[PDB]
């Protein structure tokens, strides 16, 4: 038909190899996906459909008002600002645009929690909810200590529902655990909300997301994340198939991890 549905999605979710139980973290192109009933939430119902109750869904939802670039790398951050800046508020900031608008449909999800790194913020909704969002603090953006370790640690799998290689968000805990030297670091600040004295502004140093090394910061030419994607894809271990309209892959995130560091031990562990 014209439109899909919750129940030809779920269909073509199983298809692909979800699975009751699962642990997905989503990273979606609605429109690659195409109309179905009920727009976006319905993508939300069909993926609930297919992970059941057991399951849990996770997504990158970051915040639509983050100060990253206006306090990067110690950035004189404009005080033009007044710090009028909106506080970061779990239940009511927007999600970034770039990472999909699915993310906004999982925080409208029954109990789904937020968490509370505001640049890295990840939405959660099932048993591993909280589990996966606390702790989320400043410094542990995405490697050791993030969401990410933990979705890495209990099995979870990566769902590419028509967007491309480099929105696999988990790469970069590989990227942060990986033994090898000269890696990027980055400085910026956040509104926190500490001991309730409403709003701290308080400092980060984590790795660099837009680029491991130098030659993978470069514009209009690959990330790490994608080079290590498409190496991993060679291996023929990940599913691919339709779901909607939108081209899709199904990655182990233990698996991709585990490549991820390999590879880049194999390629840069020699400086
Ligand atoms: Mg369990």
């Amino acid at each position: 038909q014209g439109m899909n549905t919750i129940e030809s999605i779920t269909a073509d979710l199983h298809g692909l190899g979800v699975r009751p139980g699962d642990l997905i973290m989503v990273h979606a192109s609605l429109k690659a996906v195409g109309p179905v009933e009920g727009g976006a939430a319905s993508v939300v119902s069909a993926l609930r459909a297919a992970v059941g109750s057991a399951g849990t869904l996770m997504g990158y939802a970051s915040w639509d008002r983050s100060p990253y670039e206006e306090t990067l790398n110690g950035a004189r951050m404009d005080e033009e600002l007044r710090r009028r800046w909106p506080p970061f508020d779990l239940a009511t900031s927007g999600t970034y645009p770039g990472f999909g608008l699915l993310n906004r449909f999982l925080l409208e999800a029954p109990d789904a929690r937020r968490s509370a790194h505001p640049d890295a913020s990840m939405v959660a909704v099932g048993p591993l909810a909280a589990t996966l969002t606390e702790p989320h603090r400043l410094g542990q953006a995405l490697g050791e200590g993030s969401p990410l370790e933990r979705f890495v640690g209990h099995g979870g799998k990566v769902l590419l529902l028509g967007a491309p290689l480099d929105s696999v968000t988990v790469l970069h805990y590989a990227e942060a655990i990986a033994p090898i030297p000269n890696k990027r670091r980055v400085t910026y600040e956040m509104p926190m909300l500490g001991p309730d004295g409403r709003v701290r502004w308080e400092l980060a140093e984590d790795f660099d997301s837009n680029g491991i090394l130098d030659c993978f910061a470069v514009d209009g030419k690959p990330d790490a994340v994608e080079t290590i994607a498409k190496a991993y894809v060679e291996l023929g271990r990940h599913r691919e198939g339709i779901v909607g309209r939108a081209p899709s892959y199904l990655f182990e995130a233990q698996d991709i991890v585990s490549f991820g560091v390999t590879y880049l031990e194999q390629h840069f562990g020699a400086p």
